[PDB]
C-alpha cells in the first residue's frame, strides 16, 4: 500500500520535473520543487507558469495529482509514523 | 455522482472564468487558472484581485467552491484511479 | 450547527481584519481578504505581514482558525448545499 | 494525546526555524513564519527557498510534517475547542 503509493507519488512528480523543466525552462531542481508544492497546495510565491501549454498542464496536473499526493502524505502519517512515535509512548 | 460532481466543477469553474476576465481584465485562461488554484487552495505567488469587487467574489467563491471541488478531487481518486491502478494490483 | 459554525467562523475573520488593518495598515477589505485567504490556506502571493506582531500574529491565528474555518466549509458543503442539489437530482 | 501532538509540532518547528535561519538566511521570526505557512500549506507569495540545499529540505519537510501539523490542528479543533465551545451551547 505505502509502497504502491510512493512509487506512484514518484511517478507523478517526475512528469511533473520532465514537463516544468522542458516546458516552462525550469531547471530540474526548480521543476521539481514546483510539482511538489503546487500537488501539496503550497504553492509558490514567485513563479507561476508562464505559457498556456503551462497552465493547461499544471490545471490537469492538479486535479490528478492532488488526490494521490494526499493518500500518500495519510498514509505516511497514519501506517509510517504513527506507530513509530506511538511505540516509544510505550513505557 | 462522479458525472454530477464533474458538471458541478465545470459551472463553477466556467463562472470563475468569467468573472475575473471581466472585473479583473484577465485572458480567459488566466481567469480560468486562477479560478483553479484558488478552489484548489494552491494559490497564485504572482496575482492577487485588484478591485474591491474582486477581492469580495473571491472570499465568496472560496466559500461555496472548495467543498465542492474537493469532494470531486475526492470522488475522482478514490471512485475513478484507486480501481483503475487498484486493478492491476491484482496479478 | 451551521448556524453556530457560521458565526463563530464570522467572529474569526472580523478580529483579522481589524488585526491587519490596524498593525499591518491594510485597508479593512484587505484585512479580510487576507484572513480569508490565510485561513482556506489558499494564501495571497503579494502581502506578507511586515511587523514581527504580524507574523507571530498570523501564526497563532493559522492553528487556531484553520480548524474552524474547515469545519465550516464542511457543514456549507454537506449540510446546505448537498441536500440542495441533491435534491433536484430526484426527478 | 494533545500533548504529544502539540510536542511533536513544535519540535518539527523549532527543526525548521532553525535550518532555514541557517542554510537560508532567514532571521528567526521569518524562518519560523515560513515553516507555518509552509507546513499548513497556506504558502508565503514573498519568501521561496533561494538554495538548492533549501529547496530539497522543504521538499522533505513537506512531506514528513504535513501529515503531523493537520493532525494536531485536528484535535486541537475537535478535542480542546469544540467541547469549550460546545460548552455554552448547554443553556
Ligand atoms: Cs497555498
Ligand atoms: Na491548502
Ligand atoms: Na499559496
Amino acid at each position: 500500500e505505502f509502497q504502491v503509493l510512493f512509487v506512484l507519488t514518484i511517478l507523478t512528480l517526475i512528469s511533473g520535473t520532465i514537463f516544468y523543466s522542458t516546458v516552462e525552462g525550469l531547471r530540474p531542481i526548480d521543476a521539481l520543487y514546483f510539482s511538489v508544492v503546487t500537488l501539496t497546495t503550497v504553492g509558490d510565491g514567485n513563479f507561476s507558469p508562464q505559457t498556456d501549454f503551462g497552465k493547461i498542464f499544471t490545471i490537469l496536473y492538479i486535479f490528478i495529482g492532488i488526490g494521490l499526493v494526499f493518500g500518500f502524505i495519510h498514509k505516511l502519517a497514519v501506517n509510517v509514523q504513527l506507530p513509530s512515535i506511538l511505540s516509544n509512548l510505550v513505557p
